[PDB]
């Protein structure tokens, strides 16, 4: 089996991407944020505290003939940005792009934090990191990908995110028409539950490539590229007027600037992030200070290859017995 679904930016900045997902019988279609940095599939639901729902589409398990309470199971998750959600759990049929899993754990939110309430376009998350991070207690649950894996033609999924445009998540096959050149594969550590890998270095604009190992995670659920302070300082030093602002919470730059590209290494291959991808626009409406798309990871405890990086590539998440990650230009 295979699946193929279009993923669409939620706003003009590509803050996140939503992918339609069919849950239950008859289908209830919710737009979920596919997140390779977490491992819970959770949804706004008929159980979500009413004051915490503001425009989202909800899953109503009582209207699904295939829903069953996973008795006694609860979940609670916190994300890197300080947001959180929690609730109880149903099993139900879940389909993505024509690929169906029966008995998928669908985590029904009873509570969500304000950032979730405020984002009317995101109806929940679909985690695609390793199932060892799943928060369901007392019986940990598997991700959609892990459940689907045995049925897939090949034990892989791919992320092809667009820059200010739709893109694609495929399950079970590699679309050889979706990238240019060859795919370079690199080793993954699953020790922290993430798609964790080591980049071989970087370049700023037309500058020379610096060979240096940068350990980080491929995280479709993080907007920006978070790298060591040394690397980030070297990038922003090439932009006149750029500075780190403690009041704003990161590097900002004059909106009149033209940003240089940023290259990261994957083995002996190179992925180039165009300068435009690093522009997140005014910090507030009408401001001439713009927020940068490359920020320091200092204090996070891990480097994060978020959407800014991933959208510059066709990315293969290879869930074979020994997982690997592949990157191609596109
Ligand atoms: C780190 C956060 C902190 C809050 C207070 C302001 N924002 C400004 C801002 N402006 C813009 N344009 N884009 C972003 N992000 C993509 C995160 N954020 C940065």
């Amino acid at each position: 089996s295979t699946g193929s679904a279009t993923t669409t930016p939620i706003d003009s900045l590509d803050d996140a991407y939503i992918t339609p997902v069919q849950i239950g019988t008859p289908a209830q279609t919710l737009n979920l944020d596919f997140d390779t940095g977490s491992s819970d599939l959770w949804v706004f639901s008929s159980e979500t505290t009413a004051s915490e729902v503001d425009g989202q589409t909800i899953y109503t398990p009582s209207k699904s003939t295939t829903a069953k309470l996973l008795s006694g199971a609860t979940w609670s998750i916190s994300y890197g940005d300080g947001s959180s959600s929690s609730g109880d759990v149903y099993t139900d049929t879940v389909s993505v792009g024509g690929l169906t899993v029966t008995g998928q754990a669908v985590e029904s939110a009873k509570k969500v934090s304000s950032s979730f309430t405020e984002d009317s376009t995101i109806d929940g998350l679909l985690g695609l990191a390793f199932s060892t991070l799943n928060t369901v207690s007392p019986t940990q649950q598997k991700t959609f990908f892990d459940n689907a894996k045995a049925s897939l033609d090949s034990p892989v999924f791919t992320a092809d995110l667009g820059y200010h445009a739709p893109g694609t998540y495929n399950f079970g096959f590699i679309d050889t028409t979706a990238y240019t050149g060859s795919i370079t594969y690199t080793a993954v550590s699953t020790k922290q539950g993430f798609w964790e890998w080591t980049s071989t270095g970087y370049a700023v604009g037309s500058g020379t490539f610096k060979s240096t190992s940068i350990d980080g995670i491929a995280d479709t659920g993080t907007t920006l590229l978070y790298l060591p302070a040394t690397v980030v300082s070297a990038y922003w030093a090439q932009v006149s007027g750029a500075k780190s602002s403690s009041s704003v919470g990161g590097y900002v730059f004059p909106c009149s600037a033209t940003l240089p590209s940023f290259t990261f290494g994957v083995g002996s291959a190179r992925i180039v992030i165009p300068g435009d991808y690093i522009d997140f626009g005014p910090i507030s409406t009408g401001s001439s200070s713009c927020f940068g798309g490359i920020q320091s990871s200092a204090g996070i405890g891990i480097n994060i290859f978020g959407d800014v990086a991933l959208k510059a590539a066709f990315v293969v998440f290879n869930g074979a017995t020994t997982p690997t990650l592949g990157f191609a230009s596109k």
